[PDB]
């Protein structure tokens, strides 16, 4: 194939690497979600997996690296991240100045954190984003004159909250609707698109991902957050991502395993909650950072018994494979 | 002996492991403090640890470990300082609910920085909890609907300090409630017993938690520190927390160790101000966040005399059987 | 030569290796420079530099490291650093008392982090001041009864640009101004020396101390950041110190690392940003964290191509002596 059609190939699977599945398909189906929601933050995240890609071949980056989208993946949450949380509305092409600027800081970081994390064999997934957004946005911040973006502040009030105008539909809605704020998207339909595209690749990271939103749901109940957050699917995306995570990709797949992942989706609907309203006084949102740090927390934990396994990163794919591949070594 | 009295022996263990103490009847000493200051808050405690050691049990951690209360020293400071830290007043039932449910995550996060510190020796001590307990008071807030925290605010004011109408018996008087700070308590009757129940296992460990109180306190003085956070222990906690660590535990107790001890009070000092003041941004309060870093930044350090001598983990009990084995290898 | 000469020469050295020079003649005239800008903070860095050796040599740190000025160069920056951020203006004598102090905390740090990074084989520099001062303004505070810090908030308006009264010339000045600034010096004059104690040593680290300054003014222009702060220097002395460190010190100088080393400079003036944005929450300001954080991340970048060669850090001494040994040992 033209070397185009191959660079064009890894960037889909990076696109479509941020819910953890490498599928050309998934990509493509991922990336008509965005365009549906909208199109403006669909071209700022496709910029940022080009120039995020470009600047791992020009880093001379391992190539099984690139070509498996491990990559592009940040990338285009940095594009999606910084149109989304921009004050000056769509088309405003200037914004594509530091869309490249901050996406050549992927790889960068990406292999940085990775000469950190090779020590315990641990991955650094979506960190790379969460550093360079978090630098762009404090950066920049809500009063600047170039690139504003949306104004977040602490919460100085106590919420108004009327639990007999909770609307189960919404409520349960709210699980498509976290699983494509992974992205950004807030649409019900990029969201089912987000879970077609899942299922396409392997259908435990679908489940695990309904799951983790409906847990990330679940705990924000509880903790009487407003319900516009919860219906926005704001309080969801950390912890689908964190119930993908150790569901059965990076742990083989168990009913021990599948509830340390529900537990983790819990622990990261909480962390999210917390890390929302800390870096809500720099006026910074949580992206993926309660996602980053429960998988870490969970992934370093210690086990005796031989269900929870974990796998080394060298062997980890999709959880299905990762299962059989168990269970071939076992025997 | 039955294994209802074998959990409860182990949970006895847990409760005094904070001031670095593995003994029953300290154990029960400190109980009887906790009861002594506030019954609520000793029951909240008591559920923490409880849970804590349960989920220990559950995630087939180390049986040694779970038998010398390493697991349930964490889920003691966590249900005693969610209880402290509840604008909802005493006896306010619900917040067992959340006091059970960050417990669970005491363990998970004690295996989590064990593997990030096996690599150094280091000890990973009472930083789950402060991530536990910083996780949830951020999540919450003083503007929750279900679970408000009191609230805290940087300062905003020069303060109004008269040095003529300090009280050197209370400013004395400030060791044993320092002392009693660790748990949360301000009873000087429940630092009293704290220190008895310090003095049972081992006198070194006492000496070094009245030094680190002592300095704590007058570190605070240099500063200008309000009179009436002296008074109430607030700033004397962290530093005999970090005196006890650095006196004759994890290092050989040795007059060059004393001095490194008494500088990682002052340092934990400090810091405790630095971090009391930071942290109160987000509301939080510095909850032994001075005292783990502190500790950690002196057991890292590296001295090439031979009198400061760092004791690998597996062999750290308590100062003087510390010192007799140190001996006895060296002979 | 007598003990006194011995120490003062290890004084000097650690006044300069700051700027990542050793020498002691380069020592001096940093000092000529800091004593031209303000008599006062000369008098606090110096007495930083003497306490800091003098822990040193106390605690029993390497005496090499001492004889290199390896931890002079710390001391300096926290004194000189906590007298620019006084409120009480200058000759405020009681103000050397914490500057001893926390002096003395820098070896201990210098040590500590050493521990941590030694895995890596990564450098510590200049983070045990970053933690030290900042701990210091955070425990004082600009509302400190004894110690009161300058007042910075963060920003809460837009600020009024007017990019026709844009100075060329004072934009061009602000390139010897952002090279003093490293030591907390706005005067051009004191830049100049610097530049000049720079070229003394190694042309090769003035060189790249003038193209990251620069690098660091254009950065910050293209955040429309206000012209007074570009003027007075405060955004390009992060900028400058990494691309000293990335230039060809920490890697052999190459033309593709003088590549890395400007986009290093860049990163790190744009992390300047965000952290002047987001500690200012605290009331703290950006005192080379910027540096830290993009350097380490750009030492354990790990590259394929065998012109971006990273020097252990036992053989790094300075630009021309790394390259002359790098060709030394490829032949
Ligand atoms: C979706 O994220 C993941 C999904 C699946 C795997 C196997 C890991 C990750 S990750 O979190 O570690 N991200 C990430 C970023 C950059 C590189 Cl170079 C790599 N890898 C290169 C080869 C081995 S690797 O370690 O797989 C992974
Ligand atoms: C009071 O805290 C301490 C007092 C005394 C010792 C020997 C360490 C600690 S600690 O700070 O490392 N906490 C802690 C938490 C969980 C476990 Cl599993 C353990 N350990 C299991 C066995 C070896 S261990 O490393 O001792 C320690
Ligand atoms: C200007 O800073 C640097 C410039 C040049 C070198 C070779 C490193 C540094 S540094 O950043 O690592 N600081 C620093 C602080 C304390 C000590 Cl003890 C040391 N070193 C002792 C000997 C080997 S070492 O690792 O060089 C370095």
């Amino acid at each position: 194939k033209s070397p185009v059609f191959q660079f064009f190939d890894w960037v889909l699977r990076g696109t479509s690497q941020v819910m953890f599945v490498n599928n050309p398909l998934s990509g493509i189906l991922i990336i008509l979600g965005l365009f549906i929601q909208n199109p403006w933050w669909a071209i700022s995240g496709c910029l940022g997996t080009i120039m995020s890609t470009l600047t791992a071949l020009i880093l001379s980056q391992d190539k099984s690296a690139i070509a498996a989208g491990f990559h592009g993946y940040n990338g285009v949450l940095v594009g999606l991240l910084m149109a989304v949380f921009s004050d000056k509305g769509d088309y405003y092409w200037w914004l594509l100045l530091p869309v490249i600027i901050m996406s050549m800081s992927c790889p960068i970081l990406s292999s940085a954190l990775g000469t950190i994390f090779s020590k315990w064999d641990l991955p650094v997934f979506t960190l790379p984003f969460n550093i360079t957004v978090t630098l762009y946005l404090a950066a920049t911040g809500h009063y600047n004159l170039f690139f504003p973006t949306t104004l977040l502040q602490p919460a100085s009030a106590m919420p108004n909250i009327t639990w007999s105008e909770v609307q189960v539909p919404l409520l349960l809605r709210a699980i498509p609707v976290g699983i494509g704020q992974v992205y950004g998207c807030d649409n019900p339909w990029t969201g089912g698109i987000f879970l077609i595209a899942l299922f396409i690749s392997s259908p435990l990271i679908c489940l695990h991902a309904a799951i983790g939103s409906t847990m990330g749901m679940l705990a924000a109940l509880t903790i009487a957050t407003p319900f516009d957050s919860i219906y926005f699917g704001l309080c969801g995306f950390n912890s689908t991502l964190a119930c993908i995570a150790i569901g059965g990709m990076f742990y083989v797949i168990t009913w021990q395993t599948h509830l340390l992942a529900i537990a983790c989706a819990l622990f990261a609907a909480y962390l999210g909650a917390a890390l929302a309203n800390m870096l809500s006084v720099f006026g910074l949102p949580p992206c993926t950072w309660p996602f980053c740090l429960s998988a870490l927390t969970f992934l370093l934990l210690t086990t005796n018994n031989p269900a929870i396994y974990k796998l080394p990163l060298s062997k980890v794919t999709y959880p299905e494979a990762n299962r059989i591949y168990y269970l071939s070594q076992e025997r």
